[PDB]
C-alpha cells in the first residue's frame, strides 16, 4: 500500500505518524511519503504558540469536544516523559478575562484546577470584570513539528519538498490512499467555500517573568481577536489579531501597534520586553473540520482520500483527536479493500 | 538626627528605605548611613530564590503572621508597575506536594485562589498523595537589593563598607540610633543562643519551559529540606537543603547530588536541564525575629539599638512587615527624644 500525505504542518506529520505506528505491522508494504510545499520553520503550526484551548461556546460537531480531549489526555500523560522538551510540552497557568459574566467552558473538567476568577486576581486587570483561572499545556509548534519528523524519519516516512497541483496527479503516480492535510491551502486542490483564513499575526517577545497566559475575549472584536499573552518556552507570544478572508503573509505595521498597545496595557511590565520578531499565519478556518472519506474517482478504477483540514485557530489543541480519527478511517479503507 | 544601618542585605536596605521615606521630612538633619562587610551581590539575601511562603504551623509572635499580609499586599500592589522587573517581581503559581492529608496553612486567604490539588494534578506527583495550589510570588533577592540601593542611594545614604566591630564602636563615634540588621552574623555583636545558621545549598538551573514552582514536604527531614523547584526570571532554582549548626560557606559535592537527585524525582525533565550555578546560605534561624529596641548604655548618654534579625528562612516573604515596624520603633525614639 503507497500512503502519500500531503501537508507537513501538526496535521500532516501527526497524521503520518498516527497511520504509521498503528498499521506498519498490519500491512506488509506499508509506504507512507510526506509531500509539502513548506516544511518545519515555514507552516503556519510554526506561528501558533500552541496553547491547547478549544472554543468558549459549544463545537458544531461534538466529535469535536472528544477529539480535544483525547488530546489533552495524551499530551498531559507525557508532560514528565525524558522528551517533553523535545516535544516542546510544557504545564501552563493563566487567567482567561471577561466584561460580563459567562457560562462555564464544556472543557472545564478536561483542564487541571478549572475555577472562577477571585476578586484580587481581577483587581490586576481593572479593564475586566470576570474571568476564570486554570492550569492547560502548551505544545510549540515549531518544537512539536521537529520532533514528528524524527519520529517519522526514523519510520522511513520520506518526505518530499514539492506543490502538488492536483490530488488525480498524486493518484497518477500510484498513491493507493491519500491523506489530505493541506491547511487553509486546502482549496487549491478542491473547492471548499466553506474555508477562509483567519489570519493572525504576533509578536515574539523576552519577558521571561511572565508565567502566566492571559486570554482577553470582547464580543466587539470577536474570537481571537483580543489581546493575548502567552508565555512560550524561549519567549513570550504577544498577539491579537484575527482577521476572515485575509491572505495577506506579511507583517502589518498597523496590525504591530495593536498587538503591542494592547498588550501592555493588559500588563505594564510588558511595556519593557523586547521585541524578538513578529510573524504571520492563516488559520483553517471552517464552520467545521473537513475530517472524512472521499472515494476519489481516478482513472481505471477509484482512490480513496482522506480529509484532515479546518482546524481553524485550534489545531494543536485537537490535532491527536483528529489523527486518531483519521487512522481509523484509515483502517475502515483497509477492510473493504480486504487488504486488512 | 544620625541613624546608622548596619546590614546591606534585604533587612538592612527596607529598613532603611522605610525609616528615610517615613521621616526624611520631619527630622532636620536626618542622616542615614549604611555599614555591611558583603554588599548587594554577596549576601545571603542573594541566594534567596525570593519565593512568597511563609511556614505551614502558625508561628510564635502572631504579630509576625501579620508582616507576611503586610508584605504580600505590598508587593502584590505593585506586580504591575513601570518598576516591578527592577524590583524583581512577579506572579508565580505552584504545587506544595505532601504525603498524607493535612490542614490547610494560616495564610490560606493571602495568596491567591488557594486550594487542594485534584487527583489528576497529584497523578503527576507519583510520591506524593496531598497537597495545596495557589498563585504567589517571586522577589528574586538580587535584582531587589539592586533596586533598594539605587533607591537608598538616590535618596542620599551613603554606604561603606567596613565590619563593625561592635555596636559602641558605632556609638562613640557619633550614632544616635543604631539599627542592627546584620541576620545570622547578629551574635558576634550581642550574645544570641537562640540565633542559628540554617545552613542552605541551591542550584541555579536553565529549564525555562518550567511555569510552576514544586515545593514537597517531608516531617522525616523538616521544614526547606525536601525537594524544591523555583522558577526564577532568567534561571530555575533547584533545593531543598536545610542544616541547623553548620557554618561552612561552601559548595557541598554530598548536597549536590542529593539536590539533583531530589529534583529529577519530582520532576523527570530536570534531568536535562543545563546547570549554571551553585550557591551556599544561611538562613538567620531563631524561634522568633526580635525586633525591639535596646537603650545601649553608653558614656555620658546612651544611644539607640532597634534590632532586626532572625528572620529564618521567609526574610523575602517577610522584610516589608518588619521594616515597617522597626520605623514605627524608630518613631517612638523621635518622640521620646522630643524630635516629633
Ligand atoms: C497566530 C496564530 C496563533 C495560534 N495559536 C494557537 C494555539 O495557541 N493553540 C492552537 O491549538 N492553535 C493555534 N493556532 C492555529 C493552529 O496552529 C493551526 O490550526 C494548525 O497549525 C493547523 O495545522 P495545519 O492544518 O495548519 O497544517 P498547516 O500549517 O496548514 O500545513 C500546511 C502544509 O501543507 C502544505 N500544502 C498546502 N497545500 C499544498 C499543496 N497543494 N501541495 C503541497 N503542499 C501543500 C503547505 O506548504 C504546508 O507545508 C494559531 C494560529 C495562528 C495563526
Ligand atoms: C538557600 C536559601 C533559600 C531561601 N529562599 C527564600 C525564599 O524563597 N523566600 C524567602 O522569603 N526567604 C528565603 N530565604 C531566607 C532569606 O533569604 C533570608 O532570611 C533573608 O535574606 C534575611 O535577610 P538578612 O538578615 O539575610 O540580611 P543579610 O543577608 O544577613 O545581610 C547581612 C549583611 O550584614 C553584614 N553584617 C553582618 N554583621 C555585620 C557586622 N558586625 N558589621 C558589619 N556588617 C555586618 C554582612 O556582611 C552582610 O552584608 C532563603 C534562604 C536560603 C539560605
Amino acid at each position: 500500500m503507497r500512503v502519500v500525505v500531503i501537508g507537513a504542518g501538526v496535521i500532516g506529520l501527526s497524521t503520518a505518524l498516527c497511520i504509521h505506528e498503528r498499521y506498519h505491522s498490519v500491512l506488509q508494504p506499508l509506504d507512507i511519503k510526506v509531500y509539502a510545499d513548506r516544511f518545519t520553520p515555514l507552516t503556519t503550526t510554526d506561528v501558533a504558540a500552541g496553547l491547547w484551548q478549544p472554543y468558549l461556546s459549544d463545537p458544531n460537531n461534538p466529535q469535536e469536544a472528544d477529539w480535544s480531549q483525547q488530546t489533552f489526555d495524551y499530551l498531559l500523560s507525557h508532560v514528565h516523559s525524558p522528551n517533553a522538551e523535545n516535544l516542546g510540552l510544557f504545564l501552563i497557568s493563566g487567567y482567561n478575562l471577561f466584561h460580563e459574566a459567562i457560562p462555564d467552558p464544556s472543557w472545564k473538567d478536561t483542564v487541571l484546577g478549572f475555577r472562577k476568577l477571585t476578586p484580587r486576581e481581577l483587581d490586576m486587570f481593572p479593564d475586566y470584570g470576570y474571568g476564570w483561572f486554570h492550569t492547560s499545556l502548551i505544545l510549540e509548534g515549531k518544537n512539536y513539528l521537529q520532533w514528528l519528523t524524527e519520529r517519522l524519519t526514523e519510520r522511513g516516512v520520506k518526505f518530499f519538498q514539492r506543490k502538488v497541483e492536483s490530488f488525480e496527479e498524486v493518484a497518477r503516480e500510484g498513491a493507493d490512499v491519500i491523506v489530505n492535510c493541506t491547511g487553509v491551502w486546502a482549496g487549491a486542490l478542491q473547492r471548499d467555500p466553506l474555508l477562509q483564513p483567519g489570519r493572525g499575526q504576533i509578536m515574539k517577545v523576552d519577558a521571561p517573568w511572565m508565567k502566566h497566559f492571559i486570554l482577553t475575549h470582547d464580543p466587539e472584536r470577536g474570537i481571537y481577536n483580543s489581546p493575548y499573552i502567552i508565555p512560550g518556552t524561549q519567549t513570550v507570544t504577544l498577539g491579537g489579531i484575527f482577521q476572515l478572508g485575509n491572505w495577506s503573509e506579511l507583517n502589518n505595521i498597523q496590525d504591530h501597534n495593536t498587538i503591542w498597545e494592547g498588550c501592555c496595557r493588559l500588563e505594564p511590565t510588558l511595556k519593557n520586553a523586547r521585541i524578538i520578531g513578529e510573524r504571520t499565519g492563516f488559520r483553517p478556518v471552517r464552520p467545521q473540520i473537513r475530517l472524512e472519506r472521499e472515494q476519489l474517482r481516478t482513472g481505471p478504477s477509484n482512490t480513496e482520500v482522506i480529509h484532515n483540514y479546518g482546524h481553524g485557530g485550534y489545531g494543536l489543541t485537537i490535532h491527536w483527536g483528529c489523527a486518531l480519527e483519521a487512522a481509523k478511517l484509515f483502517g475502515r479503507i483497509l477492510e473493504e479493500k480486504k487488504l486488512s
